[PDB]
């Protein structure tokens, strides 16, 4: 009904959209509108983007807050964080987004824990991907 957030160019994997890029059209499959346009904006693809391609949840991991109610809040990377660093709540963001990999149960006793991966930007935390989980 109302106009969605759709990309006008083609964006690569891992980039942070921009109001030129971000076109408000009328147009399907509906994906994310443009209410939260200063929150979805800058957002990074999981894969490239072709043109003229309408938000979608399911290609961008934490676009926005777009979840009510927290309860399954699994902690994400929200910035970027390179192999092997000491990252700590200031980095780590668990909020209600999916899939859900590791839960914020255990996060105080590993708050620090240095990551034997490499970690990109608002990405979802997996026990497959950390070695020394509990």
């Amino acid at each position: 009904n109302k106009a969605s957030v759709v990309a006008n160019q083609l964006i690569p994997i891992n980039t942070a959209l921009t109001l030129i890029m971000m076109k408000a059209e009328v147009v399907t499959p509906m994906g994310i509108p443009a209410e939260e346009i200063p929150n979805l904006v800058g957002m990074q693809v999981n894969r490239a983007v072709p043109l003229g391609t309408t938000l979608m949840p399911d290609m961008v991991k934490n676009y926005e807050d777009g979840t009510t109610s927290p309860g399954l809040k699994s902690v994400v990377a929200n910035q970027l964080i390179p192999i092997n660093t000491a990252l700590t709540l200031v980095m780590m963001k668990a909020e209600e987004v999916s899939p859900k990999g590791i839960p914020s149960e255990e996060i105080s006793k590993l708050v620090g824990m240095q990551v034997n991966r490499a970690v990109y930007l608002d990405q979802t935390l997996m026990p497959d991907m950390v070695k020394n989980y509990e």
